[PDB]
């Protein structure tokens, strides 16, 4: 009569970890600025040595992406991420406004409950561990299933640079057999404050109906207008890098482009060249097949490079293709090129102006991209204005690939890898979550003006 | 073939109605010009000011809470306050940009909002909470305390009233008439609500993060304030009768315990008597402590009662002029109804060696019921405050101003709300005090400006 | 359908509106006499005799399943034969004395019935609940199924409005007429709901003993029947033929697998083909068993449809005058399309070497969805009978018989009924075939005949 | 309090369970001779241990005394065990010849026996007895005030079966009584059948479980003395049921209703006996005491009247056997017209039989519908128009009720749970015994051939 079932023993693991951080953070909350930022600074630092362990790592378990670019993307997160909170100050007085009579107090939301996505499952555990422990908080991870194990790695290496600088135990911690049962216990639980859920919008859904606070995201269908007065050259050279970045495993990565008709030609012409394999109506149908099973995405062409994929439906390309391309028309549920691929494969619509850009760009957002993330590239400004107005995306990428621009290695949005789609993907806020998201503001505000008794 | 009859069908067929036409209203509403938007706002103001007076005596005459004077200036305060804080916010299309950095900013509207009004403000929270969602360009549905179903849906009403008169479209704002369980959860759950606003109850505040639906909740407020030895006396306790007494104590904001400097002690209880306190003996407070509490919790019968009528209840007897009820108290718990928010004029009176004792026990009386809402301190040494304030956990802390008056944004240069987010350790999203910017999503356009290598 | 939208609401409040009714005339008809009582009964039996082909018509025509002939047999049988299983049971006041035992039973009305009604047998079901519920001296309330709403509901009026006739008041038998989960989740939990009879799917089934409330349930059928070499084929054949086409096999106690001893497999094989048996070759029992399921469970479109237009169906070739299909078989399970509960005039035909294979087989196949139901045996030396039967989960063990009437009590004897319960191992609360002593509870008057002792 | 007990409590649910499903199949392949030497042996080991599990069952739970507790005890191990000694539940059980049926028991499978905290060691004896002897596996569940005595009891039954025969697993009870192993027991997919002898919450919760169940209901018996009554008779009776055990079985006296014509006559018939009546003060601070919140008060169940007393800060003679308080009124804020499962009496006065059924009628109503009720005469016209229109499984006539419920002195069956028909929320009235934990399986031949033709 112990503990056997795996459901019971992950609770208990759960239960303890909430205890040590709560603990361990009531700790942390006491200390200084600079001694804050010393056990971030060793964090990141050892995020930096580590990043591309855990990235072959995470290529090893889950089947996803490459090395080399799991490795650039666990240093945006060691990086990118580390310089645009590494100045922030987290610690007491924040601002004072001297004649106002207000100041501002950073307060911690105290402990965080994060789930980790498998596509990005290594560099969403550092860049969630940087940016809790900057704002003081305790942080306890749930990994998605088939990478647990490089996503409890990376925890572990997180908790030990930052107990060499001086940090308790148990600051940081991790699910090591992820369950329903844990997962539950772990939302709900009274002592978990408050929840970062990137993941499906099951899961997102679940953290918006635990009972606690909840930053969660939604899925992505990124269309990119090219009009006819962009860089066509310089615009596809961004687009391919992006979309095969880690073979297309992250969420704002382009999934349909959409053309003019007069540049059309140029267009196709510059793809061939630069590594696209344009798939005829035989070829397409094969790819398809594969694409869907039942009514969601087939996990198994996710990132996987595009002569694995091509092998899989029974097709051969040739070994230097950068990406496939299908020309398409329809959008819908059941044409499996015009949703979310997470995969070298792209989608391509020919529009006759701005009008029908948008009118399918709308089209294809309402296939679960809501929120999320657009692109367009263009050189005339009034195009620009009036396209990119009225589109529903947190992000609106211009001139640069949507992958590294939605998360802000590219364009200048705080760096993050949570990023949030409003209230139309079903968020609290369509912010790129960032430290400023982990603590609460206090304000300190004086008597400044007097009540009247009369009317 | 077509029947009805069981209340809270038909409440739930109202309320899809309701979000049909908000969800029209809106979208229509969604087209219009910064300049359209605002003098809809502008005139829903207006009306505001107008009708607050009889708005105001609907709701203490439907309630039995608060007194009309008071319940006017607390409609005005949103009729105002709120409205000169939102009048001047962008909230159409491009908001703003970054030049430098190449990155601009939309305002995008969140949808149709659910509201929750309390039964203790109930008129004054739907003018406040109407302005702020039309304003981000949002529909709202409204949902009424049932004690005060009359008058918070009257209030609504008058808003779309006013702000259909400037060009609003139907449906933009509704409410409930006939509240139920069954209603609530429905308009809580539904395709068309985009967001809640949960201003109520624990109980109320858990059910909105429990929705489905992104939320901003609220959190209960039993707000501690020390009086330090070097406070002007006076002027301190003159502010704290005001705020205390206020609508007689209704706003989850009131001071409900003063934790005073032992050194002080003498000067503040006179000054208290002076200035219209009753002190109750120890025998008077074991008869009014017995009406406080009911097994368990807040006894609804004092609630927003002028000290006269408490007194009666308990079987005391008071003079007129008196205008609030005092009680010694040693002990912090929910086994002591004196260290529980009171929400009527009455306060609890513990004394301190100083700054540490005090702390300590503030600490322990906001973790009754009021983590995360407000605090209070009178002082003048500025080191005193700092090392006092630092660590107390409450969005709202007060200095030298009225905790009821502070913590809404009226005294106290917090932004003006009646929706007092309490953070995480409230159990809720923000620690804001949650206005027009709440209620409408940012998008960036961001331009390329590095390589990837 | 402008507002068909709150259909849910509509179909909720017309369950509170039927219930406060039902509740009313209870309170009534429990202070009539027996011979009150009785009357009533009587006359409800007699307009569902004058009424059985029009019902039977509407089902057919409403749901597809079937025909005319055999529903109209079907509704007598619930006007008839269970009729006159009841019409001497004593339902009111004193029903038994024991002066031996110094006891006596006084029986008590459950009160208000929630009957829960198929697609395959609506108009019958509601004949044969109606009158059980109201000899016993309840209301009952109605719940469709949604493919067959208005012949249920005319079903349930022509038998309250031949009750009001005999004297019954109004309300005492209603239908819903709009069926939701909405109703049916209203109809099980509401305050006035005493006892739940749920004839459905094992979804429906599980949701009336999660109600709250007492509840007799059914389950499913997946009935085997063993031929013994010792059996009668010639007769044997006639019966099973009869029973399987039996309004084209939606009576759930259908025979779905015939068990054949390898040693009489000719005969068996002749005389079927001889009486209107049609054996698949492998093809076209692939293409056959291509459409007896989508999506995980049994297709729809093919309960209850003739043979010609299951082949038709399937795009296979048979004579006219093939009155059922029958396809050879060896495995079991549900990827076995043929192994499963088809619920059409399909039957599996497995060789086994004798009494023991099948009785392994036998518990297999009633492991795939037919626990608790029904199993049939035709045998002509009991020795082998008996030891077949003994110990076969199932409630009714059918010897020589057609399994349809026979698990109903048709053409044996067991109690007539269409709501046949499963007992525990079918997740019911009992085995019996629900009936009349079922829906009243039993109150005992004993007198002190013993004394406590006062000390140890 | 502790952590970490419903994970564990869960655990031991779940194998108590799979060894029961593993035992029961093994008990089933047994010849009738085996199974009935089996529920012998456990009926001589009940036996012999009434005395110490009434000792350890006062003692824990502060109810009743270990005398009467003793006799309880026994009542299971002998009324119970002679009442199905020679019941068939192996095979075929009947043959009727003419009719052309055999009928063939079949065992439910695994019973979930939930155990009242009034009566816990004599509920487990009478369920091991019925449960085994129809051939099944049980797994018991103590309320947790009395949870060491009750597992004691099943411990004891199945080590006395086990010397006889019966494999290990097949009686079991959890140790660590909590809401999820009570949970995770009635719904789990190895429990077959209910047994719910509890409050209206849990009978509620079974009959909510998804599964087949068997549910009580809770009593508040009322008892007519008509002017036509052995007065002298009755009072000994009612008094002699009302105390056993201090008044803890759920069918215990609760109200007297007395003919006026008698009144005089019964009132010091009572006193004589051993009644105290309470007067108006008395009654005052008794009420008090009798529930908390708004519910019975847990420190007078089962308690010597002096005790009561005590607590309501009266005193009594230390003779005093029961008391007594007149009433008029009926409700569920007048504390003497509930169930008050102690020596405590309410006393009404009537003018004759036709008030008496609307009393009657009107308690009943105060939660005791379908249980039972009692009256005391010797005119027989009076008996069966009073009885009639009564709802209650169990009429008691010129006897304790007490007794006559449970079948001890009137022919019901002997149970310890009691059901109380539809109108109390349970599928039957009847005493539950052994033919309840069986079903029957029919094999019967054609008789009949089907026309297939009507006009
Ligand atoms: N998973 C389930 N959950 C809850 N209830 C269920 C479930 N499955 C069936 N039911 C109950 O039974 C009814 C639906 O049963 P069906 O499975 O649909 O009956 P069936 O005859 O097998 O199929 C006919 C119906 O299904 C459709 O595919 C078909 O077009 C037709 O409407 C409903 O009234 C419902 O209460
Ligand atoms: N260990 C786990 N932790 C969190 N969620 C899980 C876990 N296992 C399963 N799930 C949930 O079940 C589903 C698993 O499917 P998933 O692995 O996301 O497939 P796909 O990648 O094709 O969407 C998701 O909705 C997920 O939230
Ligand atoms: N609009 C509403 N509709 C339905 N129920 C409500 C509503 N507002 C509050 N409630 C319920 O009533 C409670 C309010 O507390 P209550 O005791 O009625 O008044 P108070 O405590 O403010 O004096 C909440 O906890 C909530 O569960
Ligand atoms: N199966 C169970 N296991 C543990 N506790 C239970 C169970 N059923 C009810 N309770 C608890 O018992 C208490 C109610 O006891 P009650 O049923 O009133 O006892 P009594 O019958 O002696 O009056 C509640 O606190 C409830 O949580």
């Amino acid at each position: 009569s112990m503990l056997r079932d795996i459901d019971l023993q992950s609770i208990q693991e759960v239960r303890n970890y909430l205890e040590e951080a709560k603990a361990a953070q009531k700790i942390l909350e006491k200390m200084t600025q600079s001694e804050i930022d010393k056990i971030v600074e060793s964090m990141a630092n050892a995020a930096r040595e580590e990043a591309g362990r855990l990235a072959a790592m995470a290529v090893e378990e889950t089947g996803f992406g490459n090395v080399e670019d799991k490795t650039l993307k666990n240093l945006f997160a060691a990086n990118d991420v580390y310089n645009s909170i590494k100045d922030v100050k987290t610690v007491g007085i924040i601002r004072r406004d001297e004649e106002n009579r207000v100041w501002e107090i950073a307060q911690p939301v105290g402990i965080v409950a994060g789930i980790i996505p498998s596509t990005n499952p290594t560099s969403t555990v550092i860049f969630k561990a940087l940016i809790a422990v900057k704002a003081r908080n305790a942080i306890v991870f749930s990994p998605h299933p088939s990478a647990a194990k490089c996503t409890a790695e990376a925890a572990r290496i997180m908790q030990e640079a930052a107990e060499r600088a001086g940090a308790p135990k148990g600051l940081i911690s991790c699910i090591t057999q992820p369950t329903m049962a844990a997962t539950n216990e772990l939302m709900k639980h009274k002592l978990t404050d408050v929840i970062l859920a990137t993941g499906g919008p099951g899961l997102v859904k679940a953290a918006y109906s635990s009972g606690k606070p909840a930053y969660g995201v939604g899925p992505g269908n990124v269309p990119v207008y090219i009009h006819e007065s962009a860089n066509i050259a310089k615009a596809v050279q961004l687009i391919i890098q992006s979309k095969t970045f880690d073979y297309g495993t992250i969420c704002a990565s382009e999934q349909a482009l959409l053309v003019d008709e007069s540049i059309k030609e140029k267009v196709v012409a510059e793809l061939k060249q630069q590594g696209a394999y344009f798939l005829n109506e035989e070829e397409k149908q094969k790819v398809a097949s594969i694409i869907m099973v039942n009514g969601s995405l087939n996990a198994k062409i996710v990132g996987k490079a595009p002569q694995v994929i091509a092998e899989m439906a029974g097709i051969e390309i040739p070994s230097d293709v950068k990406l496939l391309v299908a020309e398409e028309t329809e959008v819908g549920k059941e044409y499996p090129f015009s949703i979310e691929k997470l995969s070298p494969i792209l989608a391509f619509y020919i529009v006759k102006g701005m009008e029908e850009a948008s009118e399918l760009a709308q089209k294809l957002l309402e296939v679960g991209g809501l929120g999320h993330t657009v692109g367009i590239h263009a050189e005339d400004e009034k195009v620009i204005e009036a396209y990119t107005i009225d589109k529903p995306a947190g992000r609106i990428v211009v001139n640069a690939g949507t992958t590294f621009g939605g998360i802000g290695a590219t364009v200048n949005v705080k760096p993050s890898l949570t990023l949030g789609c409003g209230a139309i993907g079903n968020n609290i806020t369509s912010d790129n979550v960032t430290v400023t998201h982990l603590f609460n503001i206090k304000r300190v505000a004086f008597g400044v003006r007097e009540m009247p008794k009369k009317v």
